């Protein structure tokens, strides 16, 4: 499957945060969709799906930080 966890940060920035969970884990999803944001310094990414299948749960809760490696939920298997 896909692991989805946070990204890499700088020195000035040692931790994350969850931006929103647009969706939730346990429905349904449409590559090329948007999946859920994150937070950087100071500029929110966006995160969208690699293709549609099943997701497994989250584990980080919007407003809540993240470190690299963060697992934020796992992907599930499709078809």
């Amino acid at each position: 499957a896909i692991d989805i966890k946070a990204p890499t940060f700088p020195e000035s920035i040692a931790d994350g945060t969850v931006a929103t969970w647009h969706k939730k884990p346990g429905e349904a999803v449409k590559r090329d969709e948007l999946i859920v944001d994150i937070e950087t310094d100071k500029v929110v990414m966006e995160v969208l799906a690699e293709a549609d299948g099943v997701i497994a749960e989250i584990v980080k809760n919007e407003g809540d930080t993240v470190l690299s490696g963060e697992l934020l939920g796992k992907l599930t298997e499709g078809g």
